[PDB]
């Protein structure tokens, strides 16, 4: 046994266990930023069709 | 140290870090084939985005 080394070996393995979580959140936020953002663009489409309406309707 | 303690606990990163690998193999796996099956959809949206683009350049 390395008592050395299995300390360095279990503080490699901790320290990126933590570094593979984390860019799992940064996706998961990443993604979730990108559905958020397809969502206006359904809605914002609909806006400029109110707005083109109630520019035609001052007539 | 504990001997005994810390090796176990090294098993248990080992073992914690094959569940992540396995969650995202089976996450990848399973949205690789979900973005084939909407891509049809995905393609006929860029499209009409595209097209009505195109319209825009009325000047
Ligand atoms: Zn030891």
């Amino acid at each position: 046994h390395d008592c050395a080394k299995v300390d360095l070996e279990n503080a490699e393995l901790r320290r990126k266990l933590i570094r593979t979580k984390r860019a799992f959140e940064d996706t998961y936020e990443k993604l979730r930023m990108a559905n958020k953002a397809k969502a206006q663009v359904e809605k914002d489409i609909k806006n400029q069709i109110l707005k083109t309406h109630n520019v035609l309707r001052n007539v």
